[PDB]
């Protein structure tokens, strides 16, 4: 859901960065 | 997607790493 799309782009930003 | 959600789940198993 919702939440987890969330929380799957801040796991995309944390590697990213 | 399906794609998207594997690659999810490898994100949460490269950080719980
Ligand atoms: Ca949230
Ligand atoms: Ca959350
Ligand atoms: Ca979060
Ligand atoms: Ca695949
Ligand atoms: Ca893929
Ligand atoms: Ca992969
Ligand atoms: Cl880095
Ligand atoms: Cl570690």
């Amino acid at each position: 859901g919702e939440e987890e799309l969330q929380e799957n782009q801040e796991l995309i930003r944390e590697k990213s960065n």
